């Protein structure tokens, strides 16, 4: 196996004196062994203060230069790092803290209160204090580079109940990293400049991106927040030679891309990856006009990293298996051998192999759920299209089941959105008649308008939608209830307006 | 780990009915699906003969789509092919099979003859009776799938005394297949067609070629005799992609394709491969003038796979490590800690990581000689130039001492290559004195031309050569001694002078 250590340190000696991270704000360029000396440096620090190998350690900070440092300080310690999205509640990261016996908490977040006031006899760490602007504090004796096994532990990342804790171990970097090769076509140089937008407790943001972006001797240029002019600026003044991100940031760029024209130089631009299952064709059609670079849409789980992928996409919907990705669509609800019919619906699982998670962590029958027979469950519903390519429909948990016929929330959703005056919609069953579940849409109109039940529905109507797809019900509201993160809580919705 | 047998087993699932296999020439080409349903069919029938997994079976036949299916079949069963030059003598197969304990030997070649004479007990198998133009003769019942080992040996490949088997363990295939794609720039789909110029029994005919070719969902084309002309209508034919092949390959091609122009259509080529460090700047220039897609020097041996390459490259002799790769320059014969101040030269030496071989078949201490503290030493002479590249001088073996001086042979030869008159030339070093060695000139004339030491001498002295590098001496022969193969026994030649 090739670890993420190992990875980093072996492009650490290919290329000691190439820029590694670039924070063009703070002024902030720091080379490979620059990066080394500085991981190698908090990693002693820890150490001296007595975190051993093996040990889970939280991360709970936005992306920066400081926080990078910090996390590959830790991996290269032996600790396993568990990253967690700054976003959640005080309460929520605490508890998931709690639950994970976690030996310490790195947090750069009150949020600190919280954790003391657990129970978790966590050490609160504080990231100012390992490491401040790619300037670490220094001491203790030099370290010694633990012994990592293939199955064993390296990383933990969280889900979607509260998010369960993915446990990623050693012999995933290598696949979770060249996939986007592989897929991709990134290749290895120091013409790789990877903008860093995607936040860094996510998989992509770190394996296909931060790692990735390092392993392939080139530079990451940190973003430590997201604005769609000044991203494209990057673009032009770093030479960005790929980036990787959510359907939300490429809207937004694509618009600002449209409204600046040959006003910025974006041609160094070759990759523009996605996760656009979720994307609207509307915004797909806007990311081919007015941004440059091969677009790649790709499917994949915090389980098993990347599973399905399309060059230059058509619908954000349809791809097809990867290199390292082995695939089939089964009956819901039936063992790994049940093989659907081409045309047929059903679960879309990927063997567990090499990128796969080895668990969740102390949660061992959702692991159940999940790990049956050498395949990971993705909980998608999907369809092998006539063309040998796999449609993702949407997620088992939204699926209505109405007048005993699939009916997939967001493709009701796809067309609602487009009706005008709408801002937002989720569709959900209700447990209901015509039987089993009644298709029903929540709609946030646009501020100061109107909408009406009798106009969307004509508007259904006059749609692509077949017969029993068009909602049955609508209810009209001022807003959808939406988590500690921007997505919508059906269940808690569906209990909304019943 | 990601196996060979794996690797294709996967691309099978996600390509099943893509062209695997072409043979334009015999008018044969094997989807995915069908070209495992023959390594099936010949794995179970071989086994119903007795043949064991971890039982070493040597292999013995020129390229062609029944040695693929043959080779792969003996993995799938769990059998270490054991691949040979079939250019090599009757009595050096015989014998390299006898010290194997090879249990088999599948032949295409009076070779047959040798082997049972060797008393080497081995079962003496015809490739045609295994398997003919592609089908199978079948028998027996349907086999298990042998666990495989990230240690456990796989294949065995040959070197340069009598050749030595170099053990590839199962865990080095997917460095040895990835490389094409994380320095070449391959990307798994289905677009990839790949001319199998390179014969099988080389580690890059087989692994960089047949099984990347397969392994990222592709085709291979066979082709069992390397013409000029012949293999650019197969660019222009079956749309080839890429194509990796000797230096002497190039030389014809590139030739080939400047006294054809236009006429053929090879713009489909885009990637041009390249073991270079022995191709002189003349054959190099016309490669580029004279022959399309992006071409890449690659750097190599048998026991670690790929080292250095150079996209787009200027000398062939100048090359940086890529992905997986860690590189040193040491003191000649010193230990693996003893780095060279950059501008000394050294010898190169890689580390032993997933990509290396295990050992030397029953040759314990040639192995202790190459694998030291975790490193691979190539015996190949090295210096760091300035722009931080690695500039490749020469075989450690072939290096003259002269007056305490290093003199690289290869840099006299090529420089005596382009004097008038000259159709080949070895450089080599006499037991004497000026001291220690003498550098000596073999040069064989043109037919119908003479060579004179006086004029090879005002021709060296007006050449870019230092005063000490100058041949002392020259002999004119007919011919210089080489081998069962085309490379020069020095040794032989250096007893025949003298
Ligand atoms: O969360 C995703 O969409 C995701 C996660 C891992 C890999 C990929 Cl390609 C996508
Ligand atoms: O024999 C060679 O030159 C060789 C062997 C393995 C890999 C490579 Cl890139 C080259």
């Amino acid at each position: 196996m090739q670890t993420v250590n190992e990875m980093l340190r072996r492009a650490a000696t290919r290329a000691p004196d190439h820029c590694a991270l670039a924070v063009p704000a703070r002024g902030l360029r720091l080379t490979h062994a620059e990066l080394r000396a500085r991981v190698e440096a908090v990693a002693a620090r820890l150490h001296a203060d007595g975190l051993r190998p093996q040990q889970r350690v939280a991360v709970v900070a936005p992306n920066s230069a400081d926080v990078v440092i910090a996390i590959l300080a830790l991996h290269r310690l032996g600790a396993v790092p568990a990253l967690l999205n700054p976003r959640l509640k005080s309460a929520e990261l605490a508890e998931l803290i709690k639950r994970g016996e976690m030996t310490a908490a790195v947090i750069a977040v009150q949020v600190a209160d919280a954790i003391f006031q657990s129970g978790s006899g966590a050490r609160i760490i504080f990231l100012g204090d390992l490491v401040r602007d790619g300037e670490p504090y220094s001491y203790g004796p030099p370290i010694e580079d633990p012994q990592r096994e293939p199955a064993q532990p390296a990383f933990i990342f969280y889900t979607s109940g509260l998010p369960k804790a993915a446990i990623i171990p050693q012999r995933a970097a290598e696949s979770r990293v060249l996939f986007m090769s592989t897929q991709v076509g990134l290749r290895h140089g120091r013409h790789n400049v990877v903008l860093g937008l995607m936040p860094l407790y996510h998989v992509v943001g770190f394996f296909a991106v931060l790692v990735a972006a390092l392993a392939l001797d080139g530079t990451y240029v940190v973003v430590e927040e997201f604005r769609p002019v000044d991203a494209l600026q990057l673009v032009q003044q770093e030479q960005v030679t790929s980036l990787f991100a959510t359907p939300t940031h490429l809207d937004a760029l694509a618009a600002a891309a449209a409204h600046a024209g040959s006003s910025l130089k974006l041609d160094s631009l070759r990759h523009v990856t996605f996760a656009g299952a979720t994307m609207p064709d509307a915004v797909l059609e806007t990311v081919h006009q007015h941004l440059p670079g091969e677009k790649v849409n790709a499917y994949g789980t915090t389980e098993a990293m990347n599973s399905l992928y399309m060059r230059q996409p058509k619908t954000g919907t349809e791809m097809a298996p990867g290199f390292f990705s082995e695939v089939r669509i089964v009956r819901i609800g039936g063992g790994v051998d049940e093989i659907v019919a081409n045309g047929e619906e059903g679960e879309l699982i990927v063997a567990a192999s090499d990128s796969a998670f080895v668990g969740y962590l102390n949660q061992p029958q959702a692991t159940a759920e999940k790990l049956q027979d050498g395949w990971y469950r993705t909980s998608d519903v999907a369809v092998w299209t006539p063309e040998g390519t796999v449609r993702i429909l949407g997620r088992v948990d939204d699926m209505i089941i109405s007048g005993g016929e699939n009916i997939h929330p967001s493709e009701i959703e796809r067309v609602l959105g487009t009706a005008p005056g709408v801002t937002e919609v989720v569709v959900i069953g209700l447990a209901d008649q015509r039987w089993g579940q009644s298709v029903t849409a929540c709609v946030v109109p646009r501020l100061g308008e109107t909408l009406s039940a009798d106009a969307l529905d004509t508007f259904c109507r006059s749609s692509e939608l077949a017969d029993f797809k068009r909602p049955k019900r609508y209810f009209i509201l001022d807003q959808l209830p939406k988590n500690a993160l921007n997505k919508v809580l059906r269940r808690q919705l569906v209990q909304q307006v019943s």
